[PDB]
């Protein structure tokens, strides 16, 4: 009933889904046609903002406009962390979610977006359950893992989604009282360490990003537990974007069948090159 | 609620001198007097602290005595951490528990979860984030640490202008800044807004450690505390009884020189402390 | 005082970008575009920044030449510490002086003394302290500093909110911790009550350095400034007077989300800059 | 009333010696002297250094005692930050508080704000910058610190030398250069210029702490200084009564020296510091 | 009457001047022209020094000797820091002053030159007011600021005034009895800060030198107390020489007229690029 329960609610409509970054309207149908739950509209892939440098911002509200016309799931686009006003702009545009991405360049050292201003769903990245809930207490309705984007190197993400998941394992069966103290270990709101020890979840949808290149990464952080993928560099800059991005689909929606995954890697051309 | 109503009933000490005292004539001489509320122990700070040991939950035996020769509140320390000495306490029928950083720690990485009792606790802090933590886990009442049973009011002053100086920063701070202040103070969110929306603590706030003048007293008071605790100052010094009444006084009295003046001349010597 | 003259001159600059323009077409580019006034220079700190080299004072024949083009007022930049440079901008008879950082250091210990200039001065700063020092050596007229040339707008972000944040907390402060908090500000202290007495700085505060798209400013603006600089992000963006009218808008319009994206919508590349 | 009548009350003090008396007996001897004033305290500073535990503002009765026992102005102390003490002192009806670091600090980040009250306040210094921040805070008269009760000017000598040296540049300076001088000195630009123009501290500078002998005080004074505090030399030595009249004598004739011979001559043990 | 104080006048005819350092009769004659008051013969000025590298010596006699011939106005040279025989050749070619030069290579770590073994008066650089006395006890008959030699960065050359200037101040004021410790501070002899003190100015005169590029800058050190100024590198390596040139000397000449400082630096033309 609650505004934020409504945009966690939201949000949980992408789960079994993989996001795809797509640059353009073209690349916006391709994402769509082979089964993205939701694009993400943005001017650069992390991997060629971190190829290229410079400082990396909101996108031209009309490019934006122009994948939103080309598709018909949700269409999500990046703001500075801590940039309000490009948040204000984006939802203006009409779009379905704002990332507030460390990809792009940061604008405020200190203070993220105050997401409850906000009528619009925002994600947020995390590299452990603090931060996940204090951007949640921002009012991020959906946390994904930061990992190391545009890499094609899933290593921090796995260090992401295991720090997160093994927290709120560790909240199960922690004695109560020692919770204050825990969540002062995590600087995170303790109200919010609370509700995840009692779902035994995340609050918010939890999504994998960063790195993902494969559908065997893909279907990885599905198995430990995550509920959808970010692919931002990996379909785009493959050898066989489509292809690869129909795999990657599939990957999610079968994380646990091996004779699928051995199906759609097979013949799959090359992946990205990444850094590692 | 339960917690609002244990945060109603510290509040009835406003205004208030709680006075520590180890046994029935002492505890008459503090209700005497015109204490708000007696501290029950067996060693104030001052003797803690020069004798050294480990300072544990009193006797319930000498607590029930204190508490059957008042009719004013009274009031016992737990060791931080140590639940089940507070169990006691609460079993004994007393009417606050100070879990105290003046006994001997019990538990180093928590405290207790005040929640768990019907008892309303007292928590010390030294800062804004230290005194919402105690809040969320339940205390119904903040007092400062100060430096307890030294006789000297510099971290009092120190942690009353702390708290109050981070209570202030709170009113005109952009909204979405406090996320930011609430992670620097370590400090639950909805508690660090509590205390913006209020311009003050969510529960009384008491001035605690080292107040061993009338001077000292009224100085917490203008510099914002709901009252005072005094734990050595009164019966390690020269003329525990009137001292007692005059720090009384210059609580009540606090923006009064005139009054303050009257009750501090003559007094016989303060403790001697520690600086 | 003659002082308070400046200072109430500059007050028409409110709500207003000024634009760094480098020839008299960019100048008229500016002013056509609304811009409340020109900064005339050489080169645009992104250039600076690029070329090294020293950067000095512009030859007052190219300031005289924006001069003659425009209407609205025309600043012009010194180098910090060089009085000269000064003395020759204000016999030009242009409105206001930058004693500027994005120029090279000419007084390492010692800016000008700005009480010496019947023209007005604009200076940086990073924090409030800096903000009250510049002031109070006559600087009519106070940005940020931020990085400039970057098309970063981080460390204006964090200039604002430190000027903002630091003028919200003396507000509420009590007044006895003030001239504590003069000192750490290393702030003369009448300047550090004045600003706590009205609220604000006691002269216009405008967002300069990295200010980039539409949104960079209006962010500047919500943030609580007067108005913005843009050096770089307009004559070195892919269409400058389309940009120029964007930024100037979105600063008219800083609350309006509908027109901030009407302005952004299809504005070509901005700046490159450096992360 | 404004600052400026404090100021002005403060300099009737100049040329005196003002002595820390813990009785009335004393304080008549100081006052038979030829004192200024007299500074009420239960315990010098060379009893406060030796004892330890907290030092504190002394009781109202003994205050009143020594204020009722002489004619000359009264003094006495409230710890530094210590308003309340202040306030109470103010009400006993005394002459100057001095905020003095020799009682126990109370408030380690800020002084009283002596504006608040109607009563000239003494405040210590050890250099320009700190007596600049004393004054605008509302100190009417500034003594240096010194090393109180150690008998040794050492120290004394070094604050003064600071507080008259950097006067002597500040008269001097570029006046472009005084902005970035007073952010040195984290002193109040206003009072910084206040003290350029006037060629001096803008309020009476009196030395203090280890003045022992009346050579001790008549350098304080040859230095430049107003007047002196003796705190511990005068009552922790031989014969009290005639060292405390041998340094009013010093002070009042600093440059002659066949009187600092006479009054110097056979007096006895000063303290031993 | 004494030897020194006839050079110590000798160096006061040069006050209100604008000196230049000239690598060529044709840059003398410029030089002369826009009303240099002396001409620093040299092989190479200290811009090109800095950027060449090499060890950096006293220029050859003969082509002092055609620069001298070449004007009227007194002609200076530079001799490398302690290289007396550098000296005693200068000297004995006839010229007017000699330059002991840090912007030529350091001969001697340890040691000037004893410039009172000379007839020829010496100017010699310094950065505060300790190393301005030293030199004038070695026998230097005028100072100059030593500044960053051929940078066109004038921050030094200030920091140096000021220093000279800020100490010379100090004494003015100063109790007599702490002159011998600030003397020793300074590292300086107490007798000729105690002559600084009683003429409230250095000794001799006092020049500014090292990246004076503008006519502004120019202006500026005399008004912070200068006698005059140096220009090595930024007449001769800028767009304009004889313009420039002439423009600083009428900067130098009418300091405290604004209007003229207008008038010369109007269309001067780029001044020399220089190093931050």
């Amino acid at each position: 009933k609650s505004p934020f329960s409504v945009k966690v609610g939201l949000a949980q409509m992408l789960r079994g889904g993989v996001i795809m970054d797509v640059v353009n309207a073209e690349q916006a149908r391709i994402a769509e046609e082979a089964g993205a739950c939701a694009v993400m509209a943005l001017e650069r892939v992390p991997a060629d903002i971190r190829a290229q440098g410079g400082v990396a911002r909101m996108s031209d509200p009309q490019m934006i406009k122009e994948i939103k016309q080309a598709v018909t799931i949700p269409v999500m686009a990046k703001a500075r962390i801590g940039h309000f006003v490009e948040a204000q702009i984006l939802e203006a545009i009409g779009i379905d979610y704002i990332d507030e991405s460390e990809v792009l360049t940061l604008a405020d050292e200190d203070h993220h977006i105050n997401k409850h201003n906000f009528r619009i769903p925002f994600v947020c990245g995390c590299r452990n359950l603090g931060e996940a809930l204090r951007r949640i207490r921002e009012g991020a309705a959906m946390i994904r893992t930061k990992g190391e984007a545009g890499t094609g190197n899933i290593i921090e993400a796995v260090r992401h989604v295991r720090s997160v998941n093994g927290d709120i394992r560790v909240l199960r069966n922690m004695d109560d009282d020692e919770v204050f103290t825990f969540a002062k270990k995590l600087a995170a709101p303790y109200d919010l360490v609370m509700q995840t020890k009692q779902l035994g979840r995340l609050p918010v949808v939890q999504f994998a990003a960063g790195g993902v290149a494969t559908p065997a990464d893909a279907a990885l952080m599905m198995q430990l537990g995550c509920d959808g993928v970010f692919v931002g560099s990996g379909i785009f800059k493959s050898g066989d974007p489509a292809r690869r991005a129909r795999a990657i689909v599939q990957a999610v929606t079968h994380y646990s069948d091996p004779e699928m995954l051995v199906e759609v890697s097979c013949g799959l051309g090359e992946a990205m090159v990444g850094i590692n």
